[PDB]
């Protein structure tokens, strides 16, 4: 009946509402697999149409993170400035851990446009070593079997850090944070999987994985630049110069 038992509620709502995926759907379509003529195929592509898609499927990801965060309880009340700051820092760290749940660690594949494919799909972009760190990335995080109210509670605290440089109102965000890392100890505690605490990432690794990441894709979007309609406009503007 706590204020705190609400809060998990709540964050394991906004997840559920702002899913791009059902997990279910994910783990049924593991068997539906791409053929060598469809991985050709990606393959032959050009690098700047792997790149629009590609570019295309992560901004609609970062745009669900965007949602997932403004249905927080206590992420509107933050000012704007701080908002950005911890969207700009967190929110392709959250889509990187969400990434777990579409990768099936037995056959080391992705679950990307309607069928499960290897790390060979994505050889047209030419950036193999941070490919390879993503998947080994999700191939770590998928042996925590994590559970859906585990990785949006993770994520929640993944975006709500009040160790970001740049922030304004900083015992706000700390108000924010504690609360949701009592309901993180509180609900593992309830169903015995506190073993997963000791296995999470290091923030490090995110961290490092995740500037890579947005560098790679910053150097790409100055060559073959994409459009997309800001669904929040003064973040939007802060990744697109
Ligand atoms: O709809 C929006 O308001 C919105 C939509 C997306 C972002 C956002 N893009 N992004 C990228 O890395 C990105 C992507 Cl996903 C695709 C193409 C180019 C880029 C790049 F230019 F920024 F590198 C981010 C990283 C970290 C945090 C927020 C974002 C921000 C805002």
């Amino acid at each position: 009946l706590t204020e705190i038992e609400h809060l998990v509620q709540s964050v394991c709502k906004s997840y559920r509402e702002t899913c791009q995926l059902r997990l279910e759907d994910l783990l049924r379509q593991r068997s539906n697999i791409f053929s060598r003529e469809e991985v050709t195929g990606y393959q032959r592509k050009s690098m700047w149409e792997m790149w629009e898609r590609c570019a295309h499927h992560l901004t609609e990801a970062i745009q669900y993170v965007v949602e997932f965060a403004k249905r927080l309880s206590g992420f509107m009340e933050l000012c704007q400035n701080d908002q950005i700051v911890l969207l700009k820092a967190g929110a392709m760290e959250v889509v990187l851990v969400r990434m777990c749940r579409a990768y099936n660690a037995d056959n080391r594949t992705v679950f990307f446009e309607g069928k499960y494919g290897g790390m060979e799909l994505f050889r047209a972009l030419g950036c193999s070593e941070l490919i390879s760190s993503i998947f080994d990335f999700s191939h770590s995080l998928s042996a925590l079997h994590f559970s859906e109210d585990e990785i949006a509670l993770y994520t929640a605290l993944v975006l709500i850090n009040a160790h970001r440089p740049g922030l304004q109102e900083k015992r706000k965000v700390e108000q924010l944070q504690y609360n949701l890392e009592l309901a993180f100890h509180h609900h593992l505690h309830k169903t015995h999987r506190q073993s997963i605490l000791a296995k999470l990432p290091p923030k490090g690794k995110l961290r490092s994985l995740c500037s890579q990441h947005v560098e790679r894709l910053q150097i790409f979007q100055h060559l073959h630049p994409i459009v997309v309609q800001a669904a929040f406009p003064p973040l939007y503007k802060e990744l697109f110069s």
